């Protein structure tokens, strides 16, 4: 009932409490938290063993991965506020629609979400249904229909309704 960004991106991206591998031969942990592009698993559990504070073998708790996720969004939007097109309209919505933006940011990337120039600015004038249906006309929406429909519904309502 009390949803935050980290949980909704656990619904859509996926949370793993053990170290895995990103799609290019690179370990990860949690929700897309990259450590290094090296094969040294000891360097893996050493970067993890130095970022968490407890020395473990690559397994953490669900509340310690949320820490690293909050770091990842605190740097992600540190990048958003340096992108000229993502900066304006983000400063215009409510917290949950901003999370709906950071989700796509972490899904495709800064220039990826920047491409929806027309779709982004109708959110500024708060044209929820129009920007929603225009966002539904995307290859993004077609290659992963489910998640995109969730994000677009939160762009519409500005609520966590679609994730319950
Ligand atoms: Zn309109």
């Amino acid at each position: 009932g009390s949803m935050n960004c980290f949980e909704m991106l656990r619904i859509d991206e996926g949370l793993r409490l053990k170290i895995y591998k990103d799609t290019e031969g690179y370990y990860t942990i949690g929700i897309g938290h990259l450590l290094t592009k090296s094969p040294s698993l000891n360097a893996a559990k050493s970067e993890l063993d130095k970022a968490i504070g407890r020395n473990t073998n690559g397994v953490i708790t669900k509340d310690e991965a949320e820490k690293l996720f909050n770091q990842d969004v605190d740097a992600a939007v540190r990048g958003i506020l340096r992108n000229a097109k993502l900066k304006p309209v983000y400063d215009s919505l409510d917290a949950v629609r901003r999370c709906a933006l950071i989700n796509m940011v972490f899904q495709m990337g800064e220039t990826g979400v920047a491409g929806f120039t027309n779709s982004l600015r109708m959110l500024q004038q708060k044209c929820w249904d129009c920007a929603a249906v225009n966002l539904a006309k995307s290859r993004w929406y077609n290659q992963t229909p489910n998640r995109a429909k969730r994000v677009i519904t939160t762009f519409r309502t500005g609520t966590w309704d679609a994730y319950k």
